[PDB]
């Protein structure tokens, strides 16, 4: 029944300087959760990953693009909630590693088993394991992989690509860092080729670099990845126009989309954080980003056309969104950078809820791989690191610090991170759970063996 | 009915290097979570706050005290979880003050209205509200007030005193700092005064020090404030064997224990954290405290007497208990004085829930005031503040930094963070709400008005 509410405005109720003008909530929830769960099959699934989205990189946002007292539409509408955990393995030891990179666990949310850090599909042995994504379009489900990152990036390759290291995008690189995964020497491929062979209903995003090596063994052998795609019946779209054209994408004509040469590009602009820039510099204030060309799909848009394409499969279909750059710039230390993007996941999770409200069976889950750097501090602070004040939307000072790298990229961290559900089968994200168990979530609501 | 559940085991299920080694859950939750709802009045109440007590601190305490895969028996066993917001408001303007302290969260928790920094009890206009624990006395509930901090810190203080500065602990300051609020000048007294006034039926913790003062005005003028206590009724211990002899504690006989001058010591040692130190310094193993008197009681112990002897009041209880130094050894970048604290809350946090799920109308909430420094990182890293290496029960290396100051104390932040209670009325912590929304929680719990 379509009687599953979503998180209606859990904004400041009034004049927050007032007594219960802070108040997010109304009434009791009681009921409203009661009726939120369901153990009932569900149908559909969209996972909305933000990389590096910890609760600080979701609270910088909300204070900045709607003030500490407001109200993320999509990211947090979502009414069950819960904290999870994302070590990774030491290769040798087999111990935790208490910090994980994009690899391990993105790894651990796709096959359900953890595994060392670079890794992509394979445990600790270098035993490969199937995805959710392969699990989904065995039982005949549609299959859809969306991200603004390379396609070859970490987090879209972890669900058809099994590699001993990240680092094996297209065939040059394989041959050299993964050579029992090399094609010429007998193996499954590069990253860029695995993709191509697991041909997933609808993949959309950046990487389109790679696609210009030219394969070394196999039926392709002597042609670029491009052709070969071309070759192998894949529709070719590289703007939104094009995008905005296909009306079909399926096992026959399945739809590839290649909006940059690397990543794509962020949509926001402002300088980044430096020491002491709190104290010695001007309040900033983001601006759009010159360069992002207007042909350039936005998460949003992509993740719209997707889900719209996809429903068309009568048996169900499976999503996995990413607002990749959100992680990147928090690498780079770019308060500005790392908000534009959160705010553009936001839009996508809100296209996400839109169509699940008026479906009935659709689980909808958003969260992060890891938690990052920034940290929200007190505008006098005086830190060994880098800092920015920005001017919020409350029109007033919010300060940014970045101090876990002295190097020129900060560091991941890892505290448990939010987690949140919308659906069928969410309340399997309620309470302390693992990264690894979200894998089971979604096979469980599917219904998949 | 008894049969509302708290979480039994979310510890990894198996072999972590293995598929569906790492998994804390076992099946559905769907079920078992509908039976954790209930809008039935809660008879009682135990609110336990770990200051500064982050996500981040509880991953960190785990990771060492329990391992990876561990599971905090108390601090994770509560089934319905959250993230609230505790953002404070500048003084003058009224806007938001993205990261708050001590005074201004604990008020908004305790009277349902934002404050600025440093205010206990008193809107930004100066306005007394009515605490949780006054509205509980009037209704004849029996009420304590426990923590390890002194009892003039402004945790505890928050719920029986009304003043314009934390600083104005006893009479002296007072007078300075607080002078429309200083006894010999017609204001309500010192928070101390106001303590004593207050007459709550438990209050345990630090602060003996300031009790030596002698009071300027009123009744008990020239007589110390300890005499004072004496002369009102009040029961005064120092030690364990004095805490394990009270037999009651009403109105008639409200027992007040001062077990430290200052703040009570901590369980753990270990050095403090420096500059490269997880690279130019060993791994390091914390180790009990010297100085830490058997005769000074446990949080534990503390919060097992408390509710003992307040269980005796047929109408009802509400409690309040405080593991204040996870913040305090968070600000001192001492990463085993911190765990070892956190460790010291999970402990009341059993004894919480033990009594809770015996009773069957007991609400437990187990929180923090706010997000603080402590972040988790890789082991090769080179921060630029300061950082430690710790041996974990893993049997594997965890670093720690601290680095958003640069200053003799480490910073809070303001990150959204974790809120998780059991029982009656639990459900409205699930999903984002604000701190205040806690203080309209509980009061609809316990029926007040
Ligand atoms: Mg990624
Ligand atoms: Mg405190
Ligand atoms: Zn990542
Ligand atoms: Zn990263
Ligand atoms: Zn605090
Ligand atoms: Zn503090």
């Amino acid at each position: 029944t379509p009687e599953m509410p979503v998180l209606e405005n859990r904004a400041a109720q009034g004049d927050i300087t007032a007594p219960g003008g802070a108040r997010r909530l109304t009434g009791d929830q009681t009921a409203a959760l009661r009726d939120s769960l369901s153990d009932k099959p569900a149908k559909n699934i969209i996972l909305l990953i933000g990389d590096g989205m910890g609760d600080s990189e979701i609270t910088a946002a909300r204070n900045y693009a709607e003030g500490a007292g407001g109200f993320f539409k999509g990211i947090d509408a979502l009414p069950l909630t819960g904290q999870y955990t994302h070590y990774a393995l030491n290769k040798k030891t087999g111990k935790p590693d208490y910090v994980t990179d994009g690899a391990a666990s993105a790894t651990a949310w796709s096959t359900g088993v953890k595994t060392y850090n670079g890794a992509l599909g394979v445990d600790i042995h270098e035993k490969d394991h199937p995805t959710i994504l392969e699990m989904a379009k065995a039982a005949g489900l549609a299959t859809g992989n969306v991200s603004t990152a390379e396609l070859q990036d970490a987090t879209p390759a972890a669900l058809v690509a099994h590699v001993t290291s990240r680092k094996c995008y297209g065939p040059s690189a394989t041959s050299e860092k993964c050579p029992g995964n090399a094609l010429e020497k007998g193996g499954k491929g590069s990253i860029t080729e695995q993709l191509l062979n697991a041909r997933a209903d609808v993949t959309l995003g950046g990487g389109a670099k790679t696609f210009a090596e030219t394969a070394t063994a196999g039926e392709w052998q002597g042609k670029t990845l491009r052709e070969q795609a071309q070759a192998r019946g894949y529709q070719l779209v590289s703007d939104a126009a094009s995008l905005n054209s296909v009306t079909e994408a399926n096992q026959q004509k399945p739809l590839l989309g290649l909006f940059a040469d690397g990543n794509m590009p962020v949509r926001w602009l402002g300088p980044k954080a430096t020491y002491h820039g709190n104290i010695d510099k001007p309040a900033v204030t983001c601006t759009p980003n010159p360069q992002r060309n207007d042909s350039v799909p936005t998460l949003a848009q992509m993740t719209d056309k997707a889900i719209e394409l996809l429903s068309k499969n009568e048996k169900g279909f499976f999503l996995q969104v990413e607002g990749a750059s959100i992680d990147k710039q928090d690498h780079a230390a770019n308060p500005c950078g790392q908000i534009g993007e959160t705010v553009d996941l936001d839009e996508a999770v809100q296209r996400a809820l839109e169509f699940a409200k008026k479906e009935g069976n659709t689980l909808v889950i958003v969260t992060a791989d890891h938690a990052h750097a920034s940290q929200i501090v007190a505008p006098d602070t005086k830190a060994p690191g880098l800092t920015q004040a920005l001017n919020t939307k409350d029109g007033a000072v919010m300060v940014m610090s970045y101090g876990n790298s002295e190097e020129d990229s900060q560091e991941h961290t890892g505290s448990q991170l939010r987690i949140a559900a919308y659906g069928p089968h969410a309340a399997n994200v309620v309470g302390l759970t693992d990264q690894t168990d979200l894998f089971y979530t979604m096979k469980a609501a599917l219904g998949l063996k």
